[PDB]
């Protein structure tokens, strides 16, 4: 599913990751925008071997199971199919895991790139919630 700005942005608000962790709304759409550009079936192939899954592209290498990636651990406990669902919550309870692992949002690169330090607010302006 391709998800509307606002339409996430409400999705995830419900789901708890408004402020979770200091990390404003915003910033959690901004991340999915240039992650995956609101597609939910979204995959994108790593150079070492491991792959990237939906909405936030969580990675095969340490966060979910996709049986081909060689010695990847699984930290959310999921196929990382689960994460290619209309339903976002796989994803969201993983990235709650993820953004408390110490680095923060730094792990997602287009967020550090392309959301961090900028007007992350704009994001979920306009939107009803
Ligand atoms: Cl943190
Ligand atoms: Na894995």
């Amino acid at each position: 599913k391709v998800f509307g700005r606002c339409e996430l942005a409400a999705a995830m608000k419900r789901h708890g990751l408004d402020n979770y962790r200091g990390y404003s709304l915003g910033n959690w759409v901004c991340a999915a925008k240039f992650e995956s550009n609101f597609n939910t079936q979204a995959t994108n192939r790593n150079t070492d071997g491991s792959t990237d899954y939906g909405i936030l592209q969580i990675n095969s290498r340490w966060w979910c199971n996709d049986g081909r990636t060689p010695g990847s651990r699984n930290l959310c406990n999921i196929p990382c199919s689960a994460l290619l669902s209309s339903d976002i919550t796989a994803s969201v309870n993983c990235a709650k895991k993820i953004v408390s692992d110490g680095n923060g949002m730094n792990a997602w690169v287009a967020w550090r790139n392309r959301c961090k330090g900028t007007d992350v607010q704009a994001w979920i302006r306009g939107c009803r919630l």
